[PDB]
Order: C-alpha cells, then sequence, then structure tokens
C-alpha cells in the first residue's frame, strides 16, 4: 500500500544491479547512477520517512530548525544531541580545510545562512547577520501568499561565491516550490544522494519543510518531487541496504503542528508531533 517507499526501495534496487562502480573523491568505492526521479505524496498530512528503517527523526527536526535559525555553529545543534555536523566543525576539520582562524563549530556560509542572508559577509557563526543579505525562505513565503502560479520560486544554498568558504558544497542544491489548488508542492534537486543514511533523512527533512511552509501560507500539501544527480550506495552499507530490501514498508506517519505558529521563524520541537511512525529496527551504516 506504501507504493511510495516501495519506489525508494526500487532505486536502491536499481543502483546495486545497473550501478556504475566509481571510487569517489575520498577514495572508497561506491555504486553510482546519475539521474534519478522519484515523487511522494505530501497529503492529508503525509511526510516521507522509511519505514524499513529508523530516520533520525530528531536530527531532522533539529537540523531543519536550525538551518531556519540561519545558524553556522554545529556547537548549537550538538547542545540538542544532533552530532551529524560536529566532525565538520573541529579543530582538525577545520585546520585542514585551511579555516586555521575559524573557532570550533564554525561550519562557514551552510544552509540556514544562504537560506537566511544570501549574499552578505561571512564574518563568523557569532556574527548577528539579523537583516543582512536576501532572506530567500521570507521571499519564498511571500511569493506563494501574494503569487502562488510564480515559476520562480526557489530555495537555493549554491552560492558558488561562497563554495570555498564552506566546511561542505551543498548536496541538497535547490527546492523549487509551487501552488495547484491551493496545494503547495516541492521539487529538491539534489546533486549528490548517498541512498543508505542522507537520502532517507533529505527527504525527510524537504516533506517536512514542504508541510512548515504550507502551514504558515495556510495551504494544504501535495507532493515532494526528489530529483538526483549522483545517486549512489558506498560499497560498504551494500550488506545492510540488502537486508532493508527485504522488508515490506508500512504507511508513512504524518505530522500535526501545536499552538499558534504565525511565521516559519515560530515553529519549535515541541510545536512538531509526529504521528504513527513505528519503523522496523536501524540498520548500522557507518562512515
Ligand atoms: C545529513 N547528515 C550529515 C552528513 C554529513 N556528512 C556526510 N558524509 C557522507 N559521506 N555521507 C553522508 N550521508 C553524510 N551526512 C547526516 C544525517 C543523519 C545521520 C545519522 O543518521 N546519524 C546517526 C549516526 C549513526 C551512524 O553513523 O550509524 C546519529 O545517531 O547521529 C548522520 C549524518
Ligand atoms: O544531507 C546530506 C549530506 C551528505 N550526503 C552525502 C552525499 C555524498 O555521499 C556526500 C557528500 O559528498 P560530495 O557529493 O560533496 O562529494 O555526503 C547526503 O547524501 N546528504
Amino acid at each position: 500500500k506504501n507504493e511510495d517507499e516501495s519506489k525508494y526501495l526500487d532505486q536502491v534496487r536499481y543502483i546495486l544491479k545497473n550501478g556504475e562502480r566509481i571510487d569517489d573523491r575520498t577514495g572508497v568505492g561506491t555504486i553510482s547512477v546519475f539521474g534519478m526521479h522519484s515523487v511522494y505524496s505530501l497529503r492529508n498530512g503525509v511526510v516521507p520517512v522509511l519505514t524499513t528503517k529508523r530516520v533520525y527523526w530528531k536530527g531532522v527536526v533539529e537540523e531543519l530548525l536550525w538551518f531556519i535559525r540561519g545558524d553556522t555553529n554545529a556547537k548549537h545543534l550538538s547542545e540538542k544531541g544532533v552530532r551529524i555536523w560536529d566532525a565538520n566543525g573541529s579543530r582538525q576539520f577545520l585546520d585542514q580545510c585551511g579555516f586555521s582562524d575559524r573557532s570550533e563549530g564554525d561550519l562557514g556560509p551552510i544552509y540556514g545562512f544562504q537560506w537566511r542572508h544570501c549574499g552578505a559577509e561571512y564574518r563568523g557563526m557569532d556574527t548577528d547577520y539579523t537583516n543582512q543579505g536576501i532572506d530567500q525562505l521570507s521571499e519564498i513565503i511571500d511569493l506563494i501568499k501574494n503569487e502562488p502560479h510564480s515559476r520562480r520560486i526557489i530555495l537555493s544554498a549554491w552560492n558558488v561565491k561562497d563554495l570555498k568558504l564552506m566546511a561542505l558544497p551543498p548536496c541538497h542544491t535547490l527546492a523549487q516550490f509551487a501552488v495547484r489548488n491551493g496545494e503547495l508542492s516541492c521539487q529538491l534537486y539534489q546533486r549528490s544522494g548517498d541512498m543508505g543514511l542522507g537520502v532517507p533523512f533529505n527527504l525527510a527533512s524537504y516533506g517536512l519543510l514542504t508541510h512548515m511552509i504550507a502551514h504558515v501560507c495556510g495551504l494544504k500539501t501535495g507532493h515532494l518531487c526528489h530529483v538526483l544527480g549522483d545517486a549512489h550506495v558506498y560499497m560498504n552499507h551494500v550488506d545492510a541496504l540488502q537486508e532493508q530490501l527485504k522488508r515490506q514498508p508500512r504507511q508513512f506517519p504524518t505530522v500535526r503542528f501545536i499552538g499558534n505558529i504565525k511565521t516559519i521563524d515560530d515553529f519549535t520541537y515541541e510545536s512538531i508531533v509526529l504521528e504513527n511512525y513505528q519503523p522496523m529496527p536501524a540498520i548500522k551504516m557507518a562512515m
């Protein structure tokens, strides 16, 4: 019945069967298909959080609220128990990336900074950037509310001028939104998707974001189109994904929001309720 999760599993099956074995920039083996497309229903509260292997929902929500704050300090995310960007903010990692003058935790002008302060001069994570640069997220909300048919509703982190300053160049590269029949849809262009760990997390993230923007705009939700450039499996995740591919998906969970949430900046962890997410056991995929 969950046909949409079966699409993700069929993508993994297709990559394992037909993908090219290529060593990546780090020298580790991947299995790669370039150019994949899948669509997930977001209708009636549905968020595409995989049921065949637990997704780190606490991490998804805290990472997204941290993006929305325009925050680039890994320590703020780590304080909430979410360690996913800690390696990239470490003294060692910063020094090896030629960021010796940066304080530990400073990821540079990554997603959140580009979303809220696009084009502002980065001067470290501790600087107050309020009303500096272009607030793409506020601008997209203004387009959805005032000009829902716009072909120009784009949220991008691909700031070429700032790529050299970033801990990591963005993998979830841009998202386009559209309104039809009072339903908000999202097309996510992901230049690079690790099908094991990254892609399930990223699908949950943009599904949730689309629901949050729809909530703020008083709209229903439509679909999430997921466009992949390099859709890949790490060679050391193949056995884990073969275990997952034996599992039959359950119905995706739904999200509901609590309280008076007027703007995109008014969401809290407590305001976001995930309903009926009881996934099958987590499968360890290291890195
Ligand atoms: C999006 N992201 C950041 C991130 C950073 N660098 C990367 N680098 C690579 N090569 N691949 C990735 N998927 C990746 N992901 C994530 C997302 C989820 C988890 C995750 O599931 N974290 C578990 C980690 C447990 C484990 O490693 O098995 C946790 O409990 O924190 C980690 C990183
Ligand atoms: O949210 C994230 C973060 C990282 N990655 C994966 C994709 C690649 O395996 C790697 C990034 O390496 P490049 O594509 O930049 O080489 O991390 C994801 O899939 N999603």
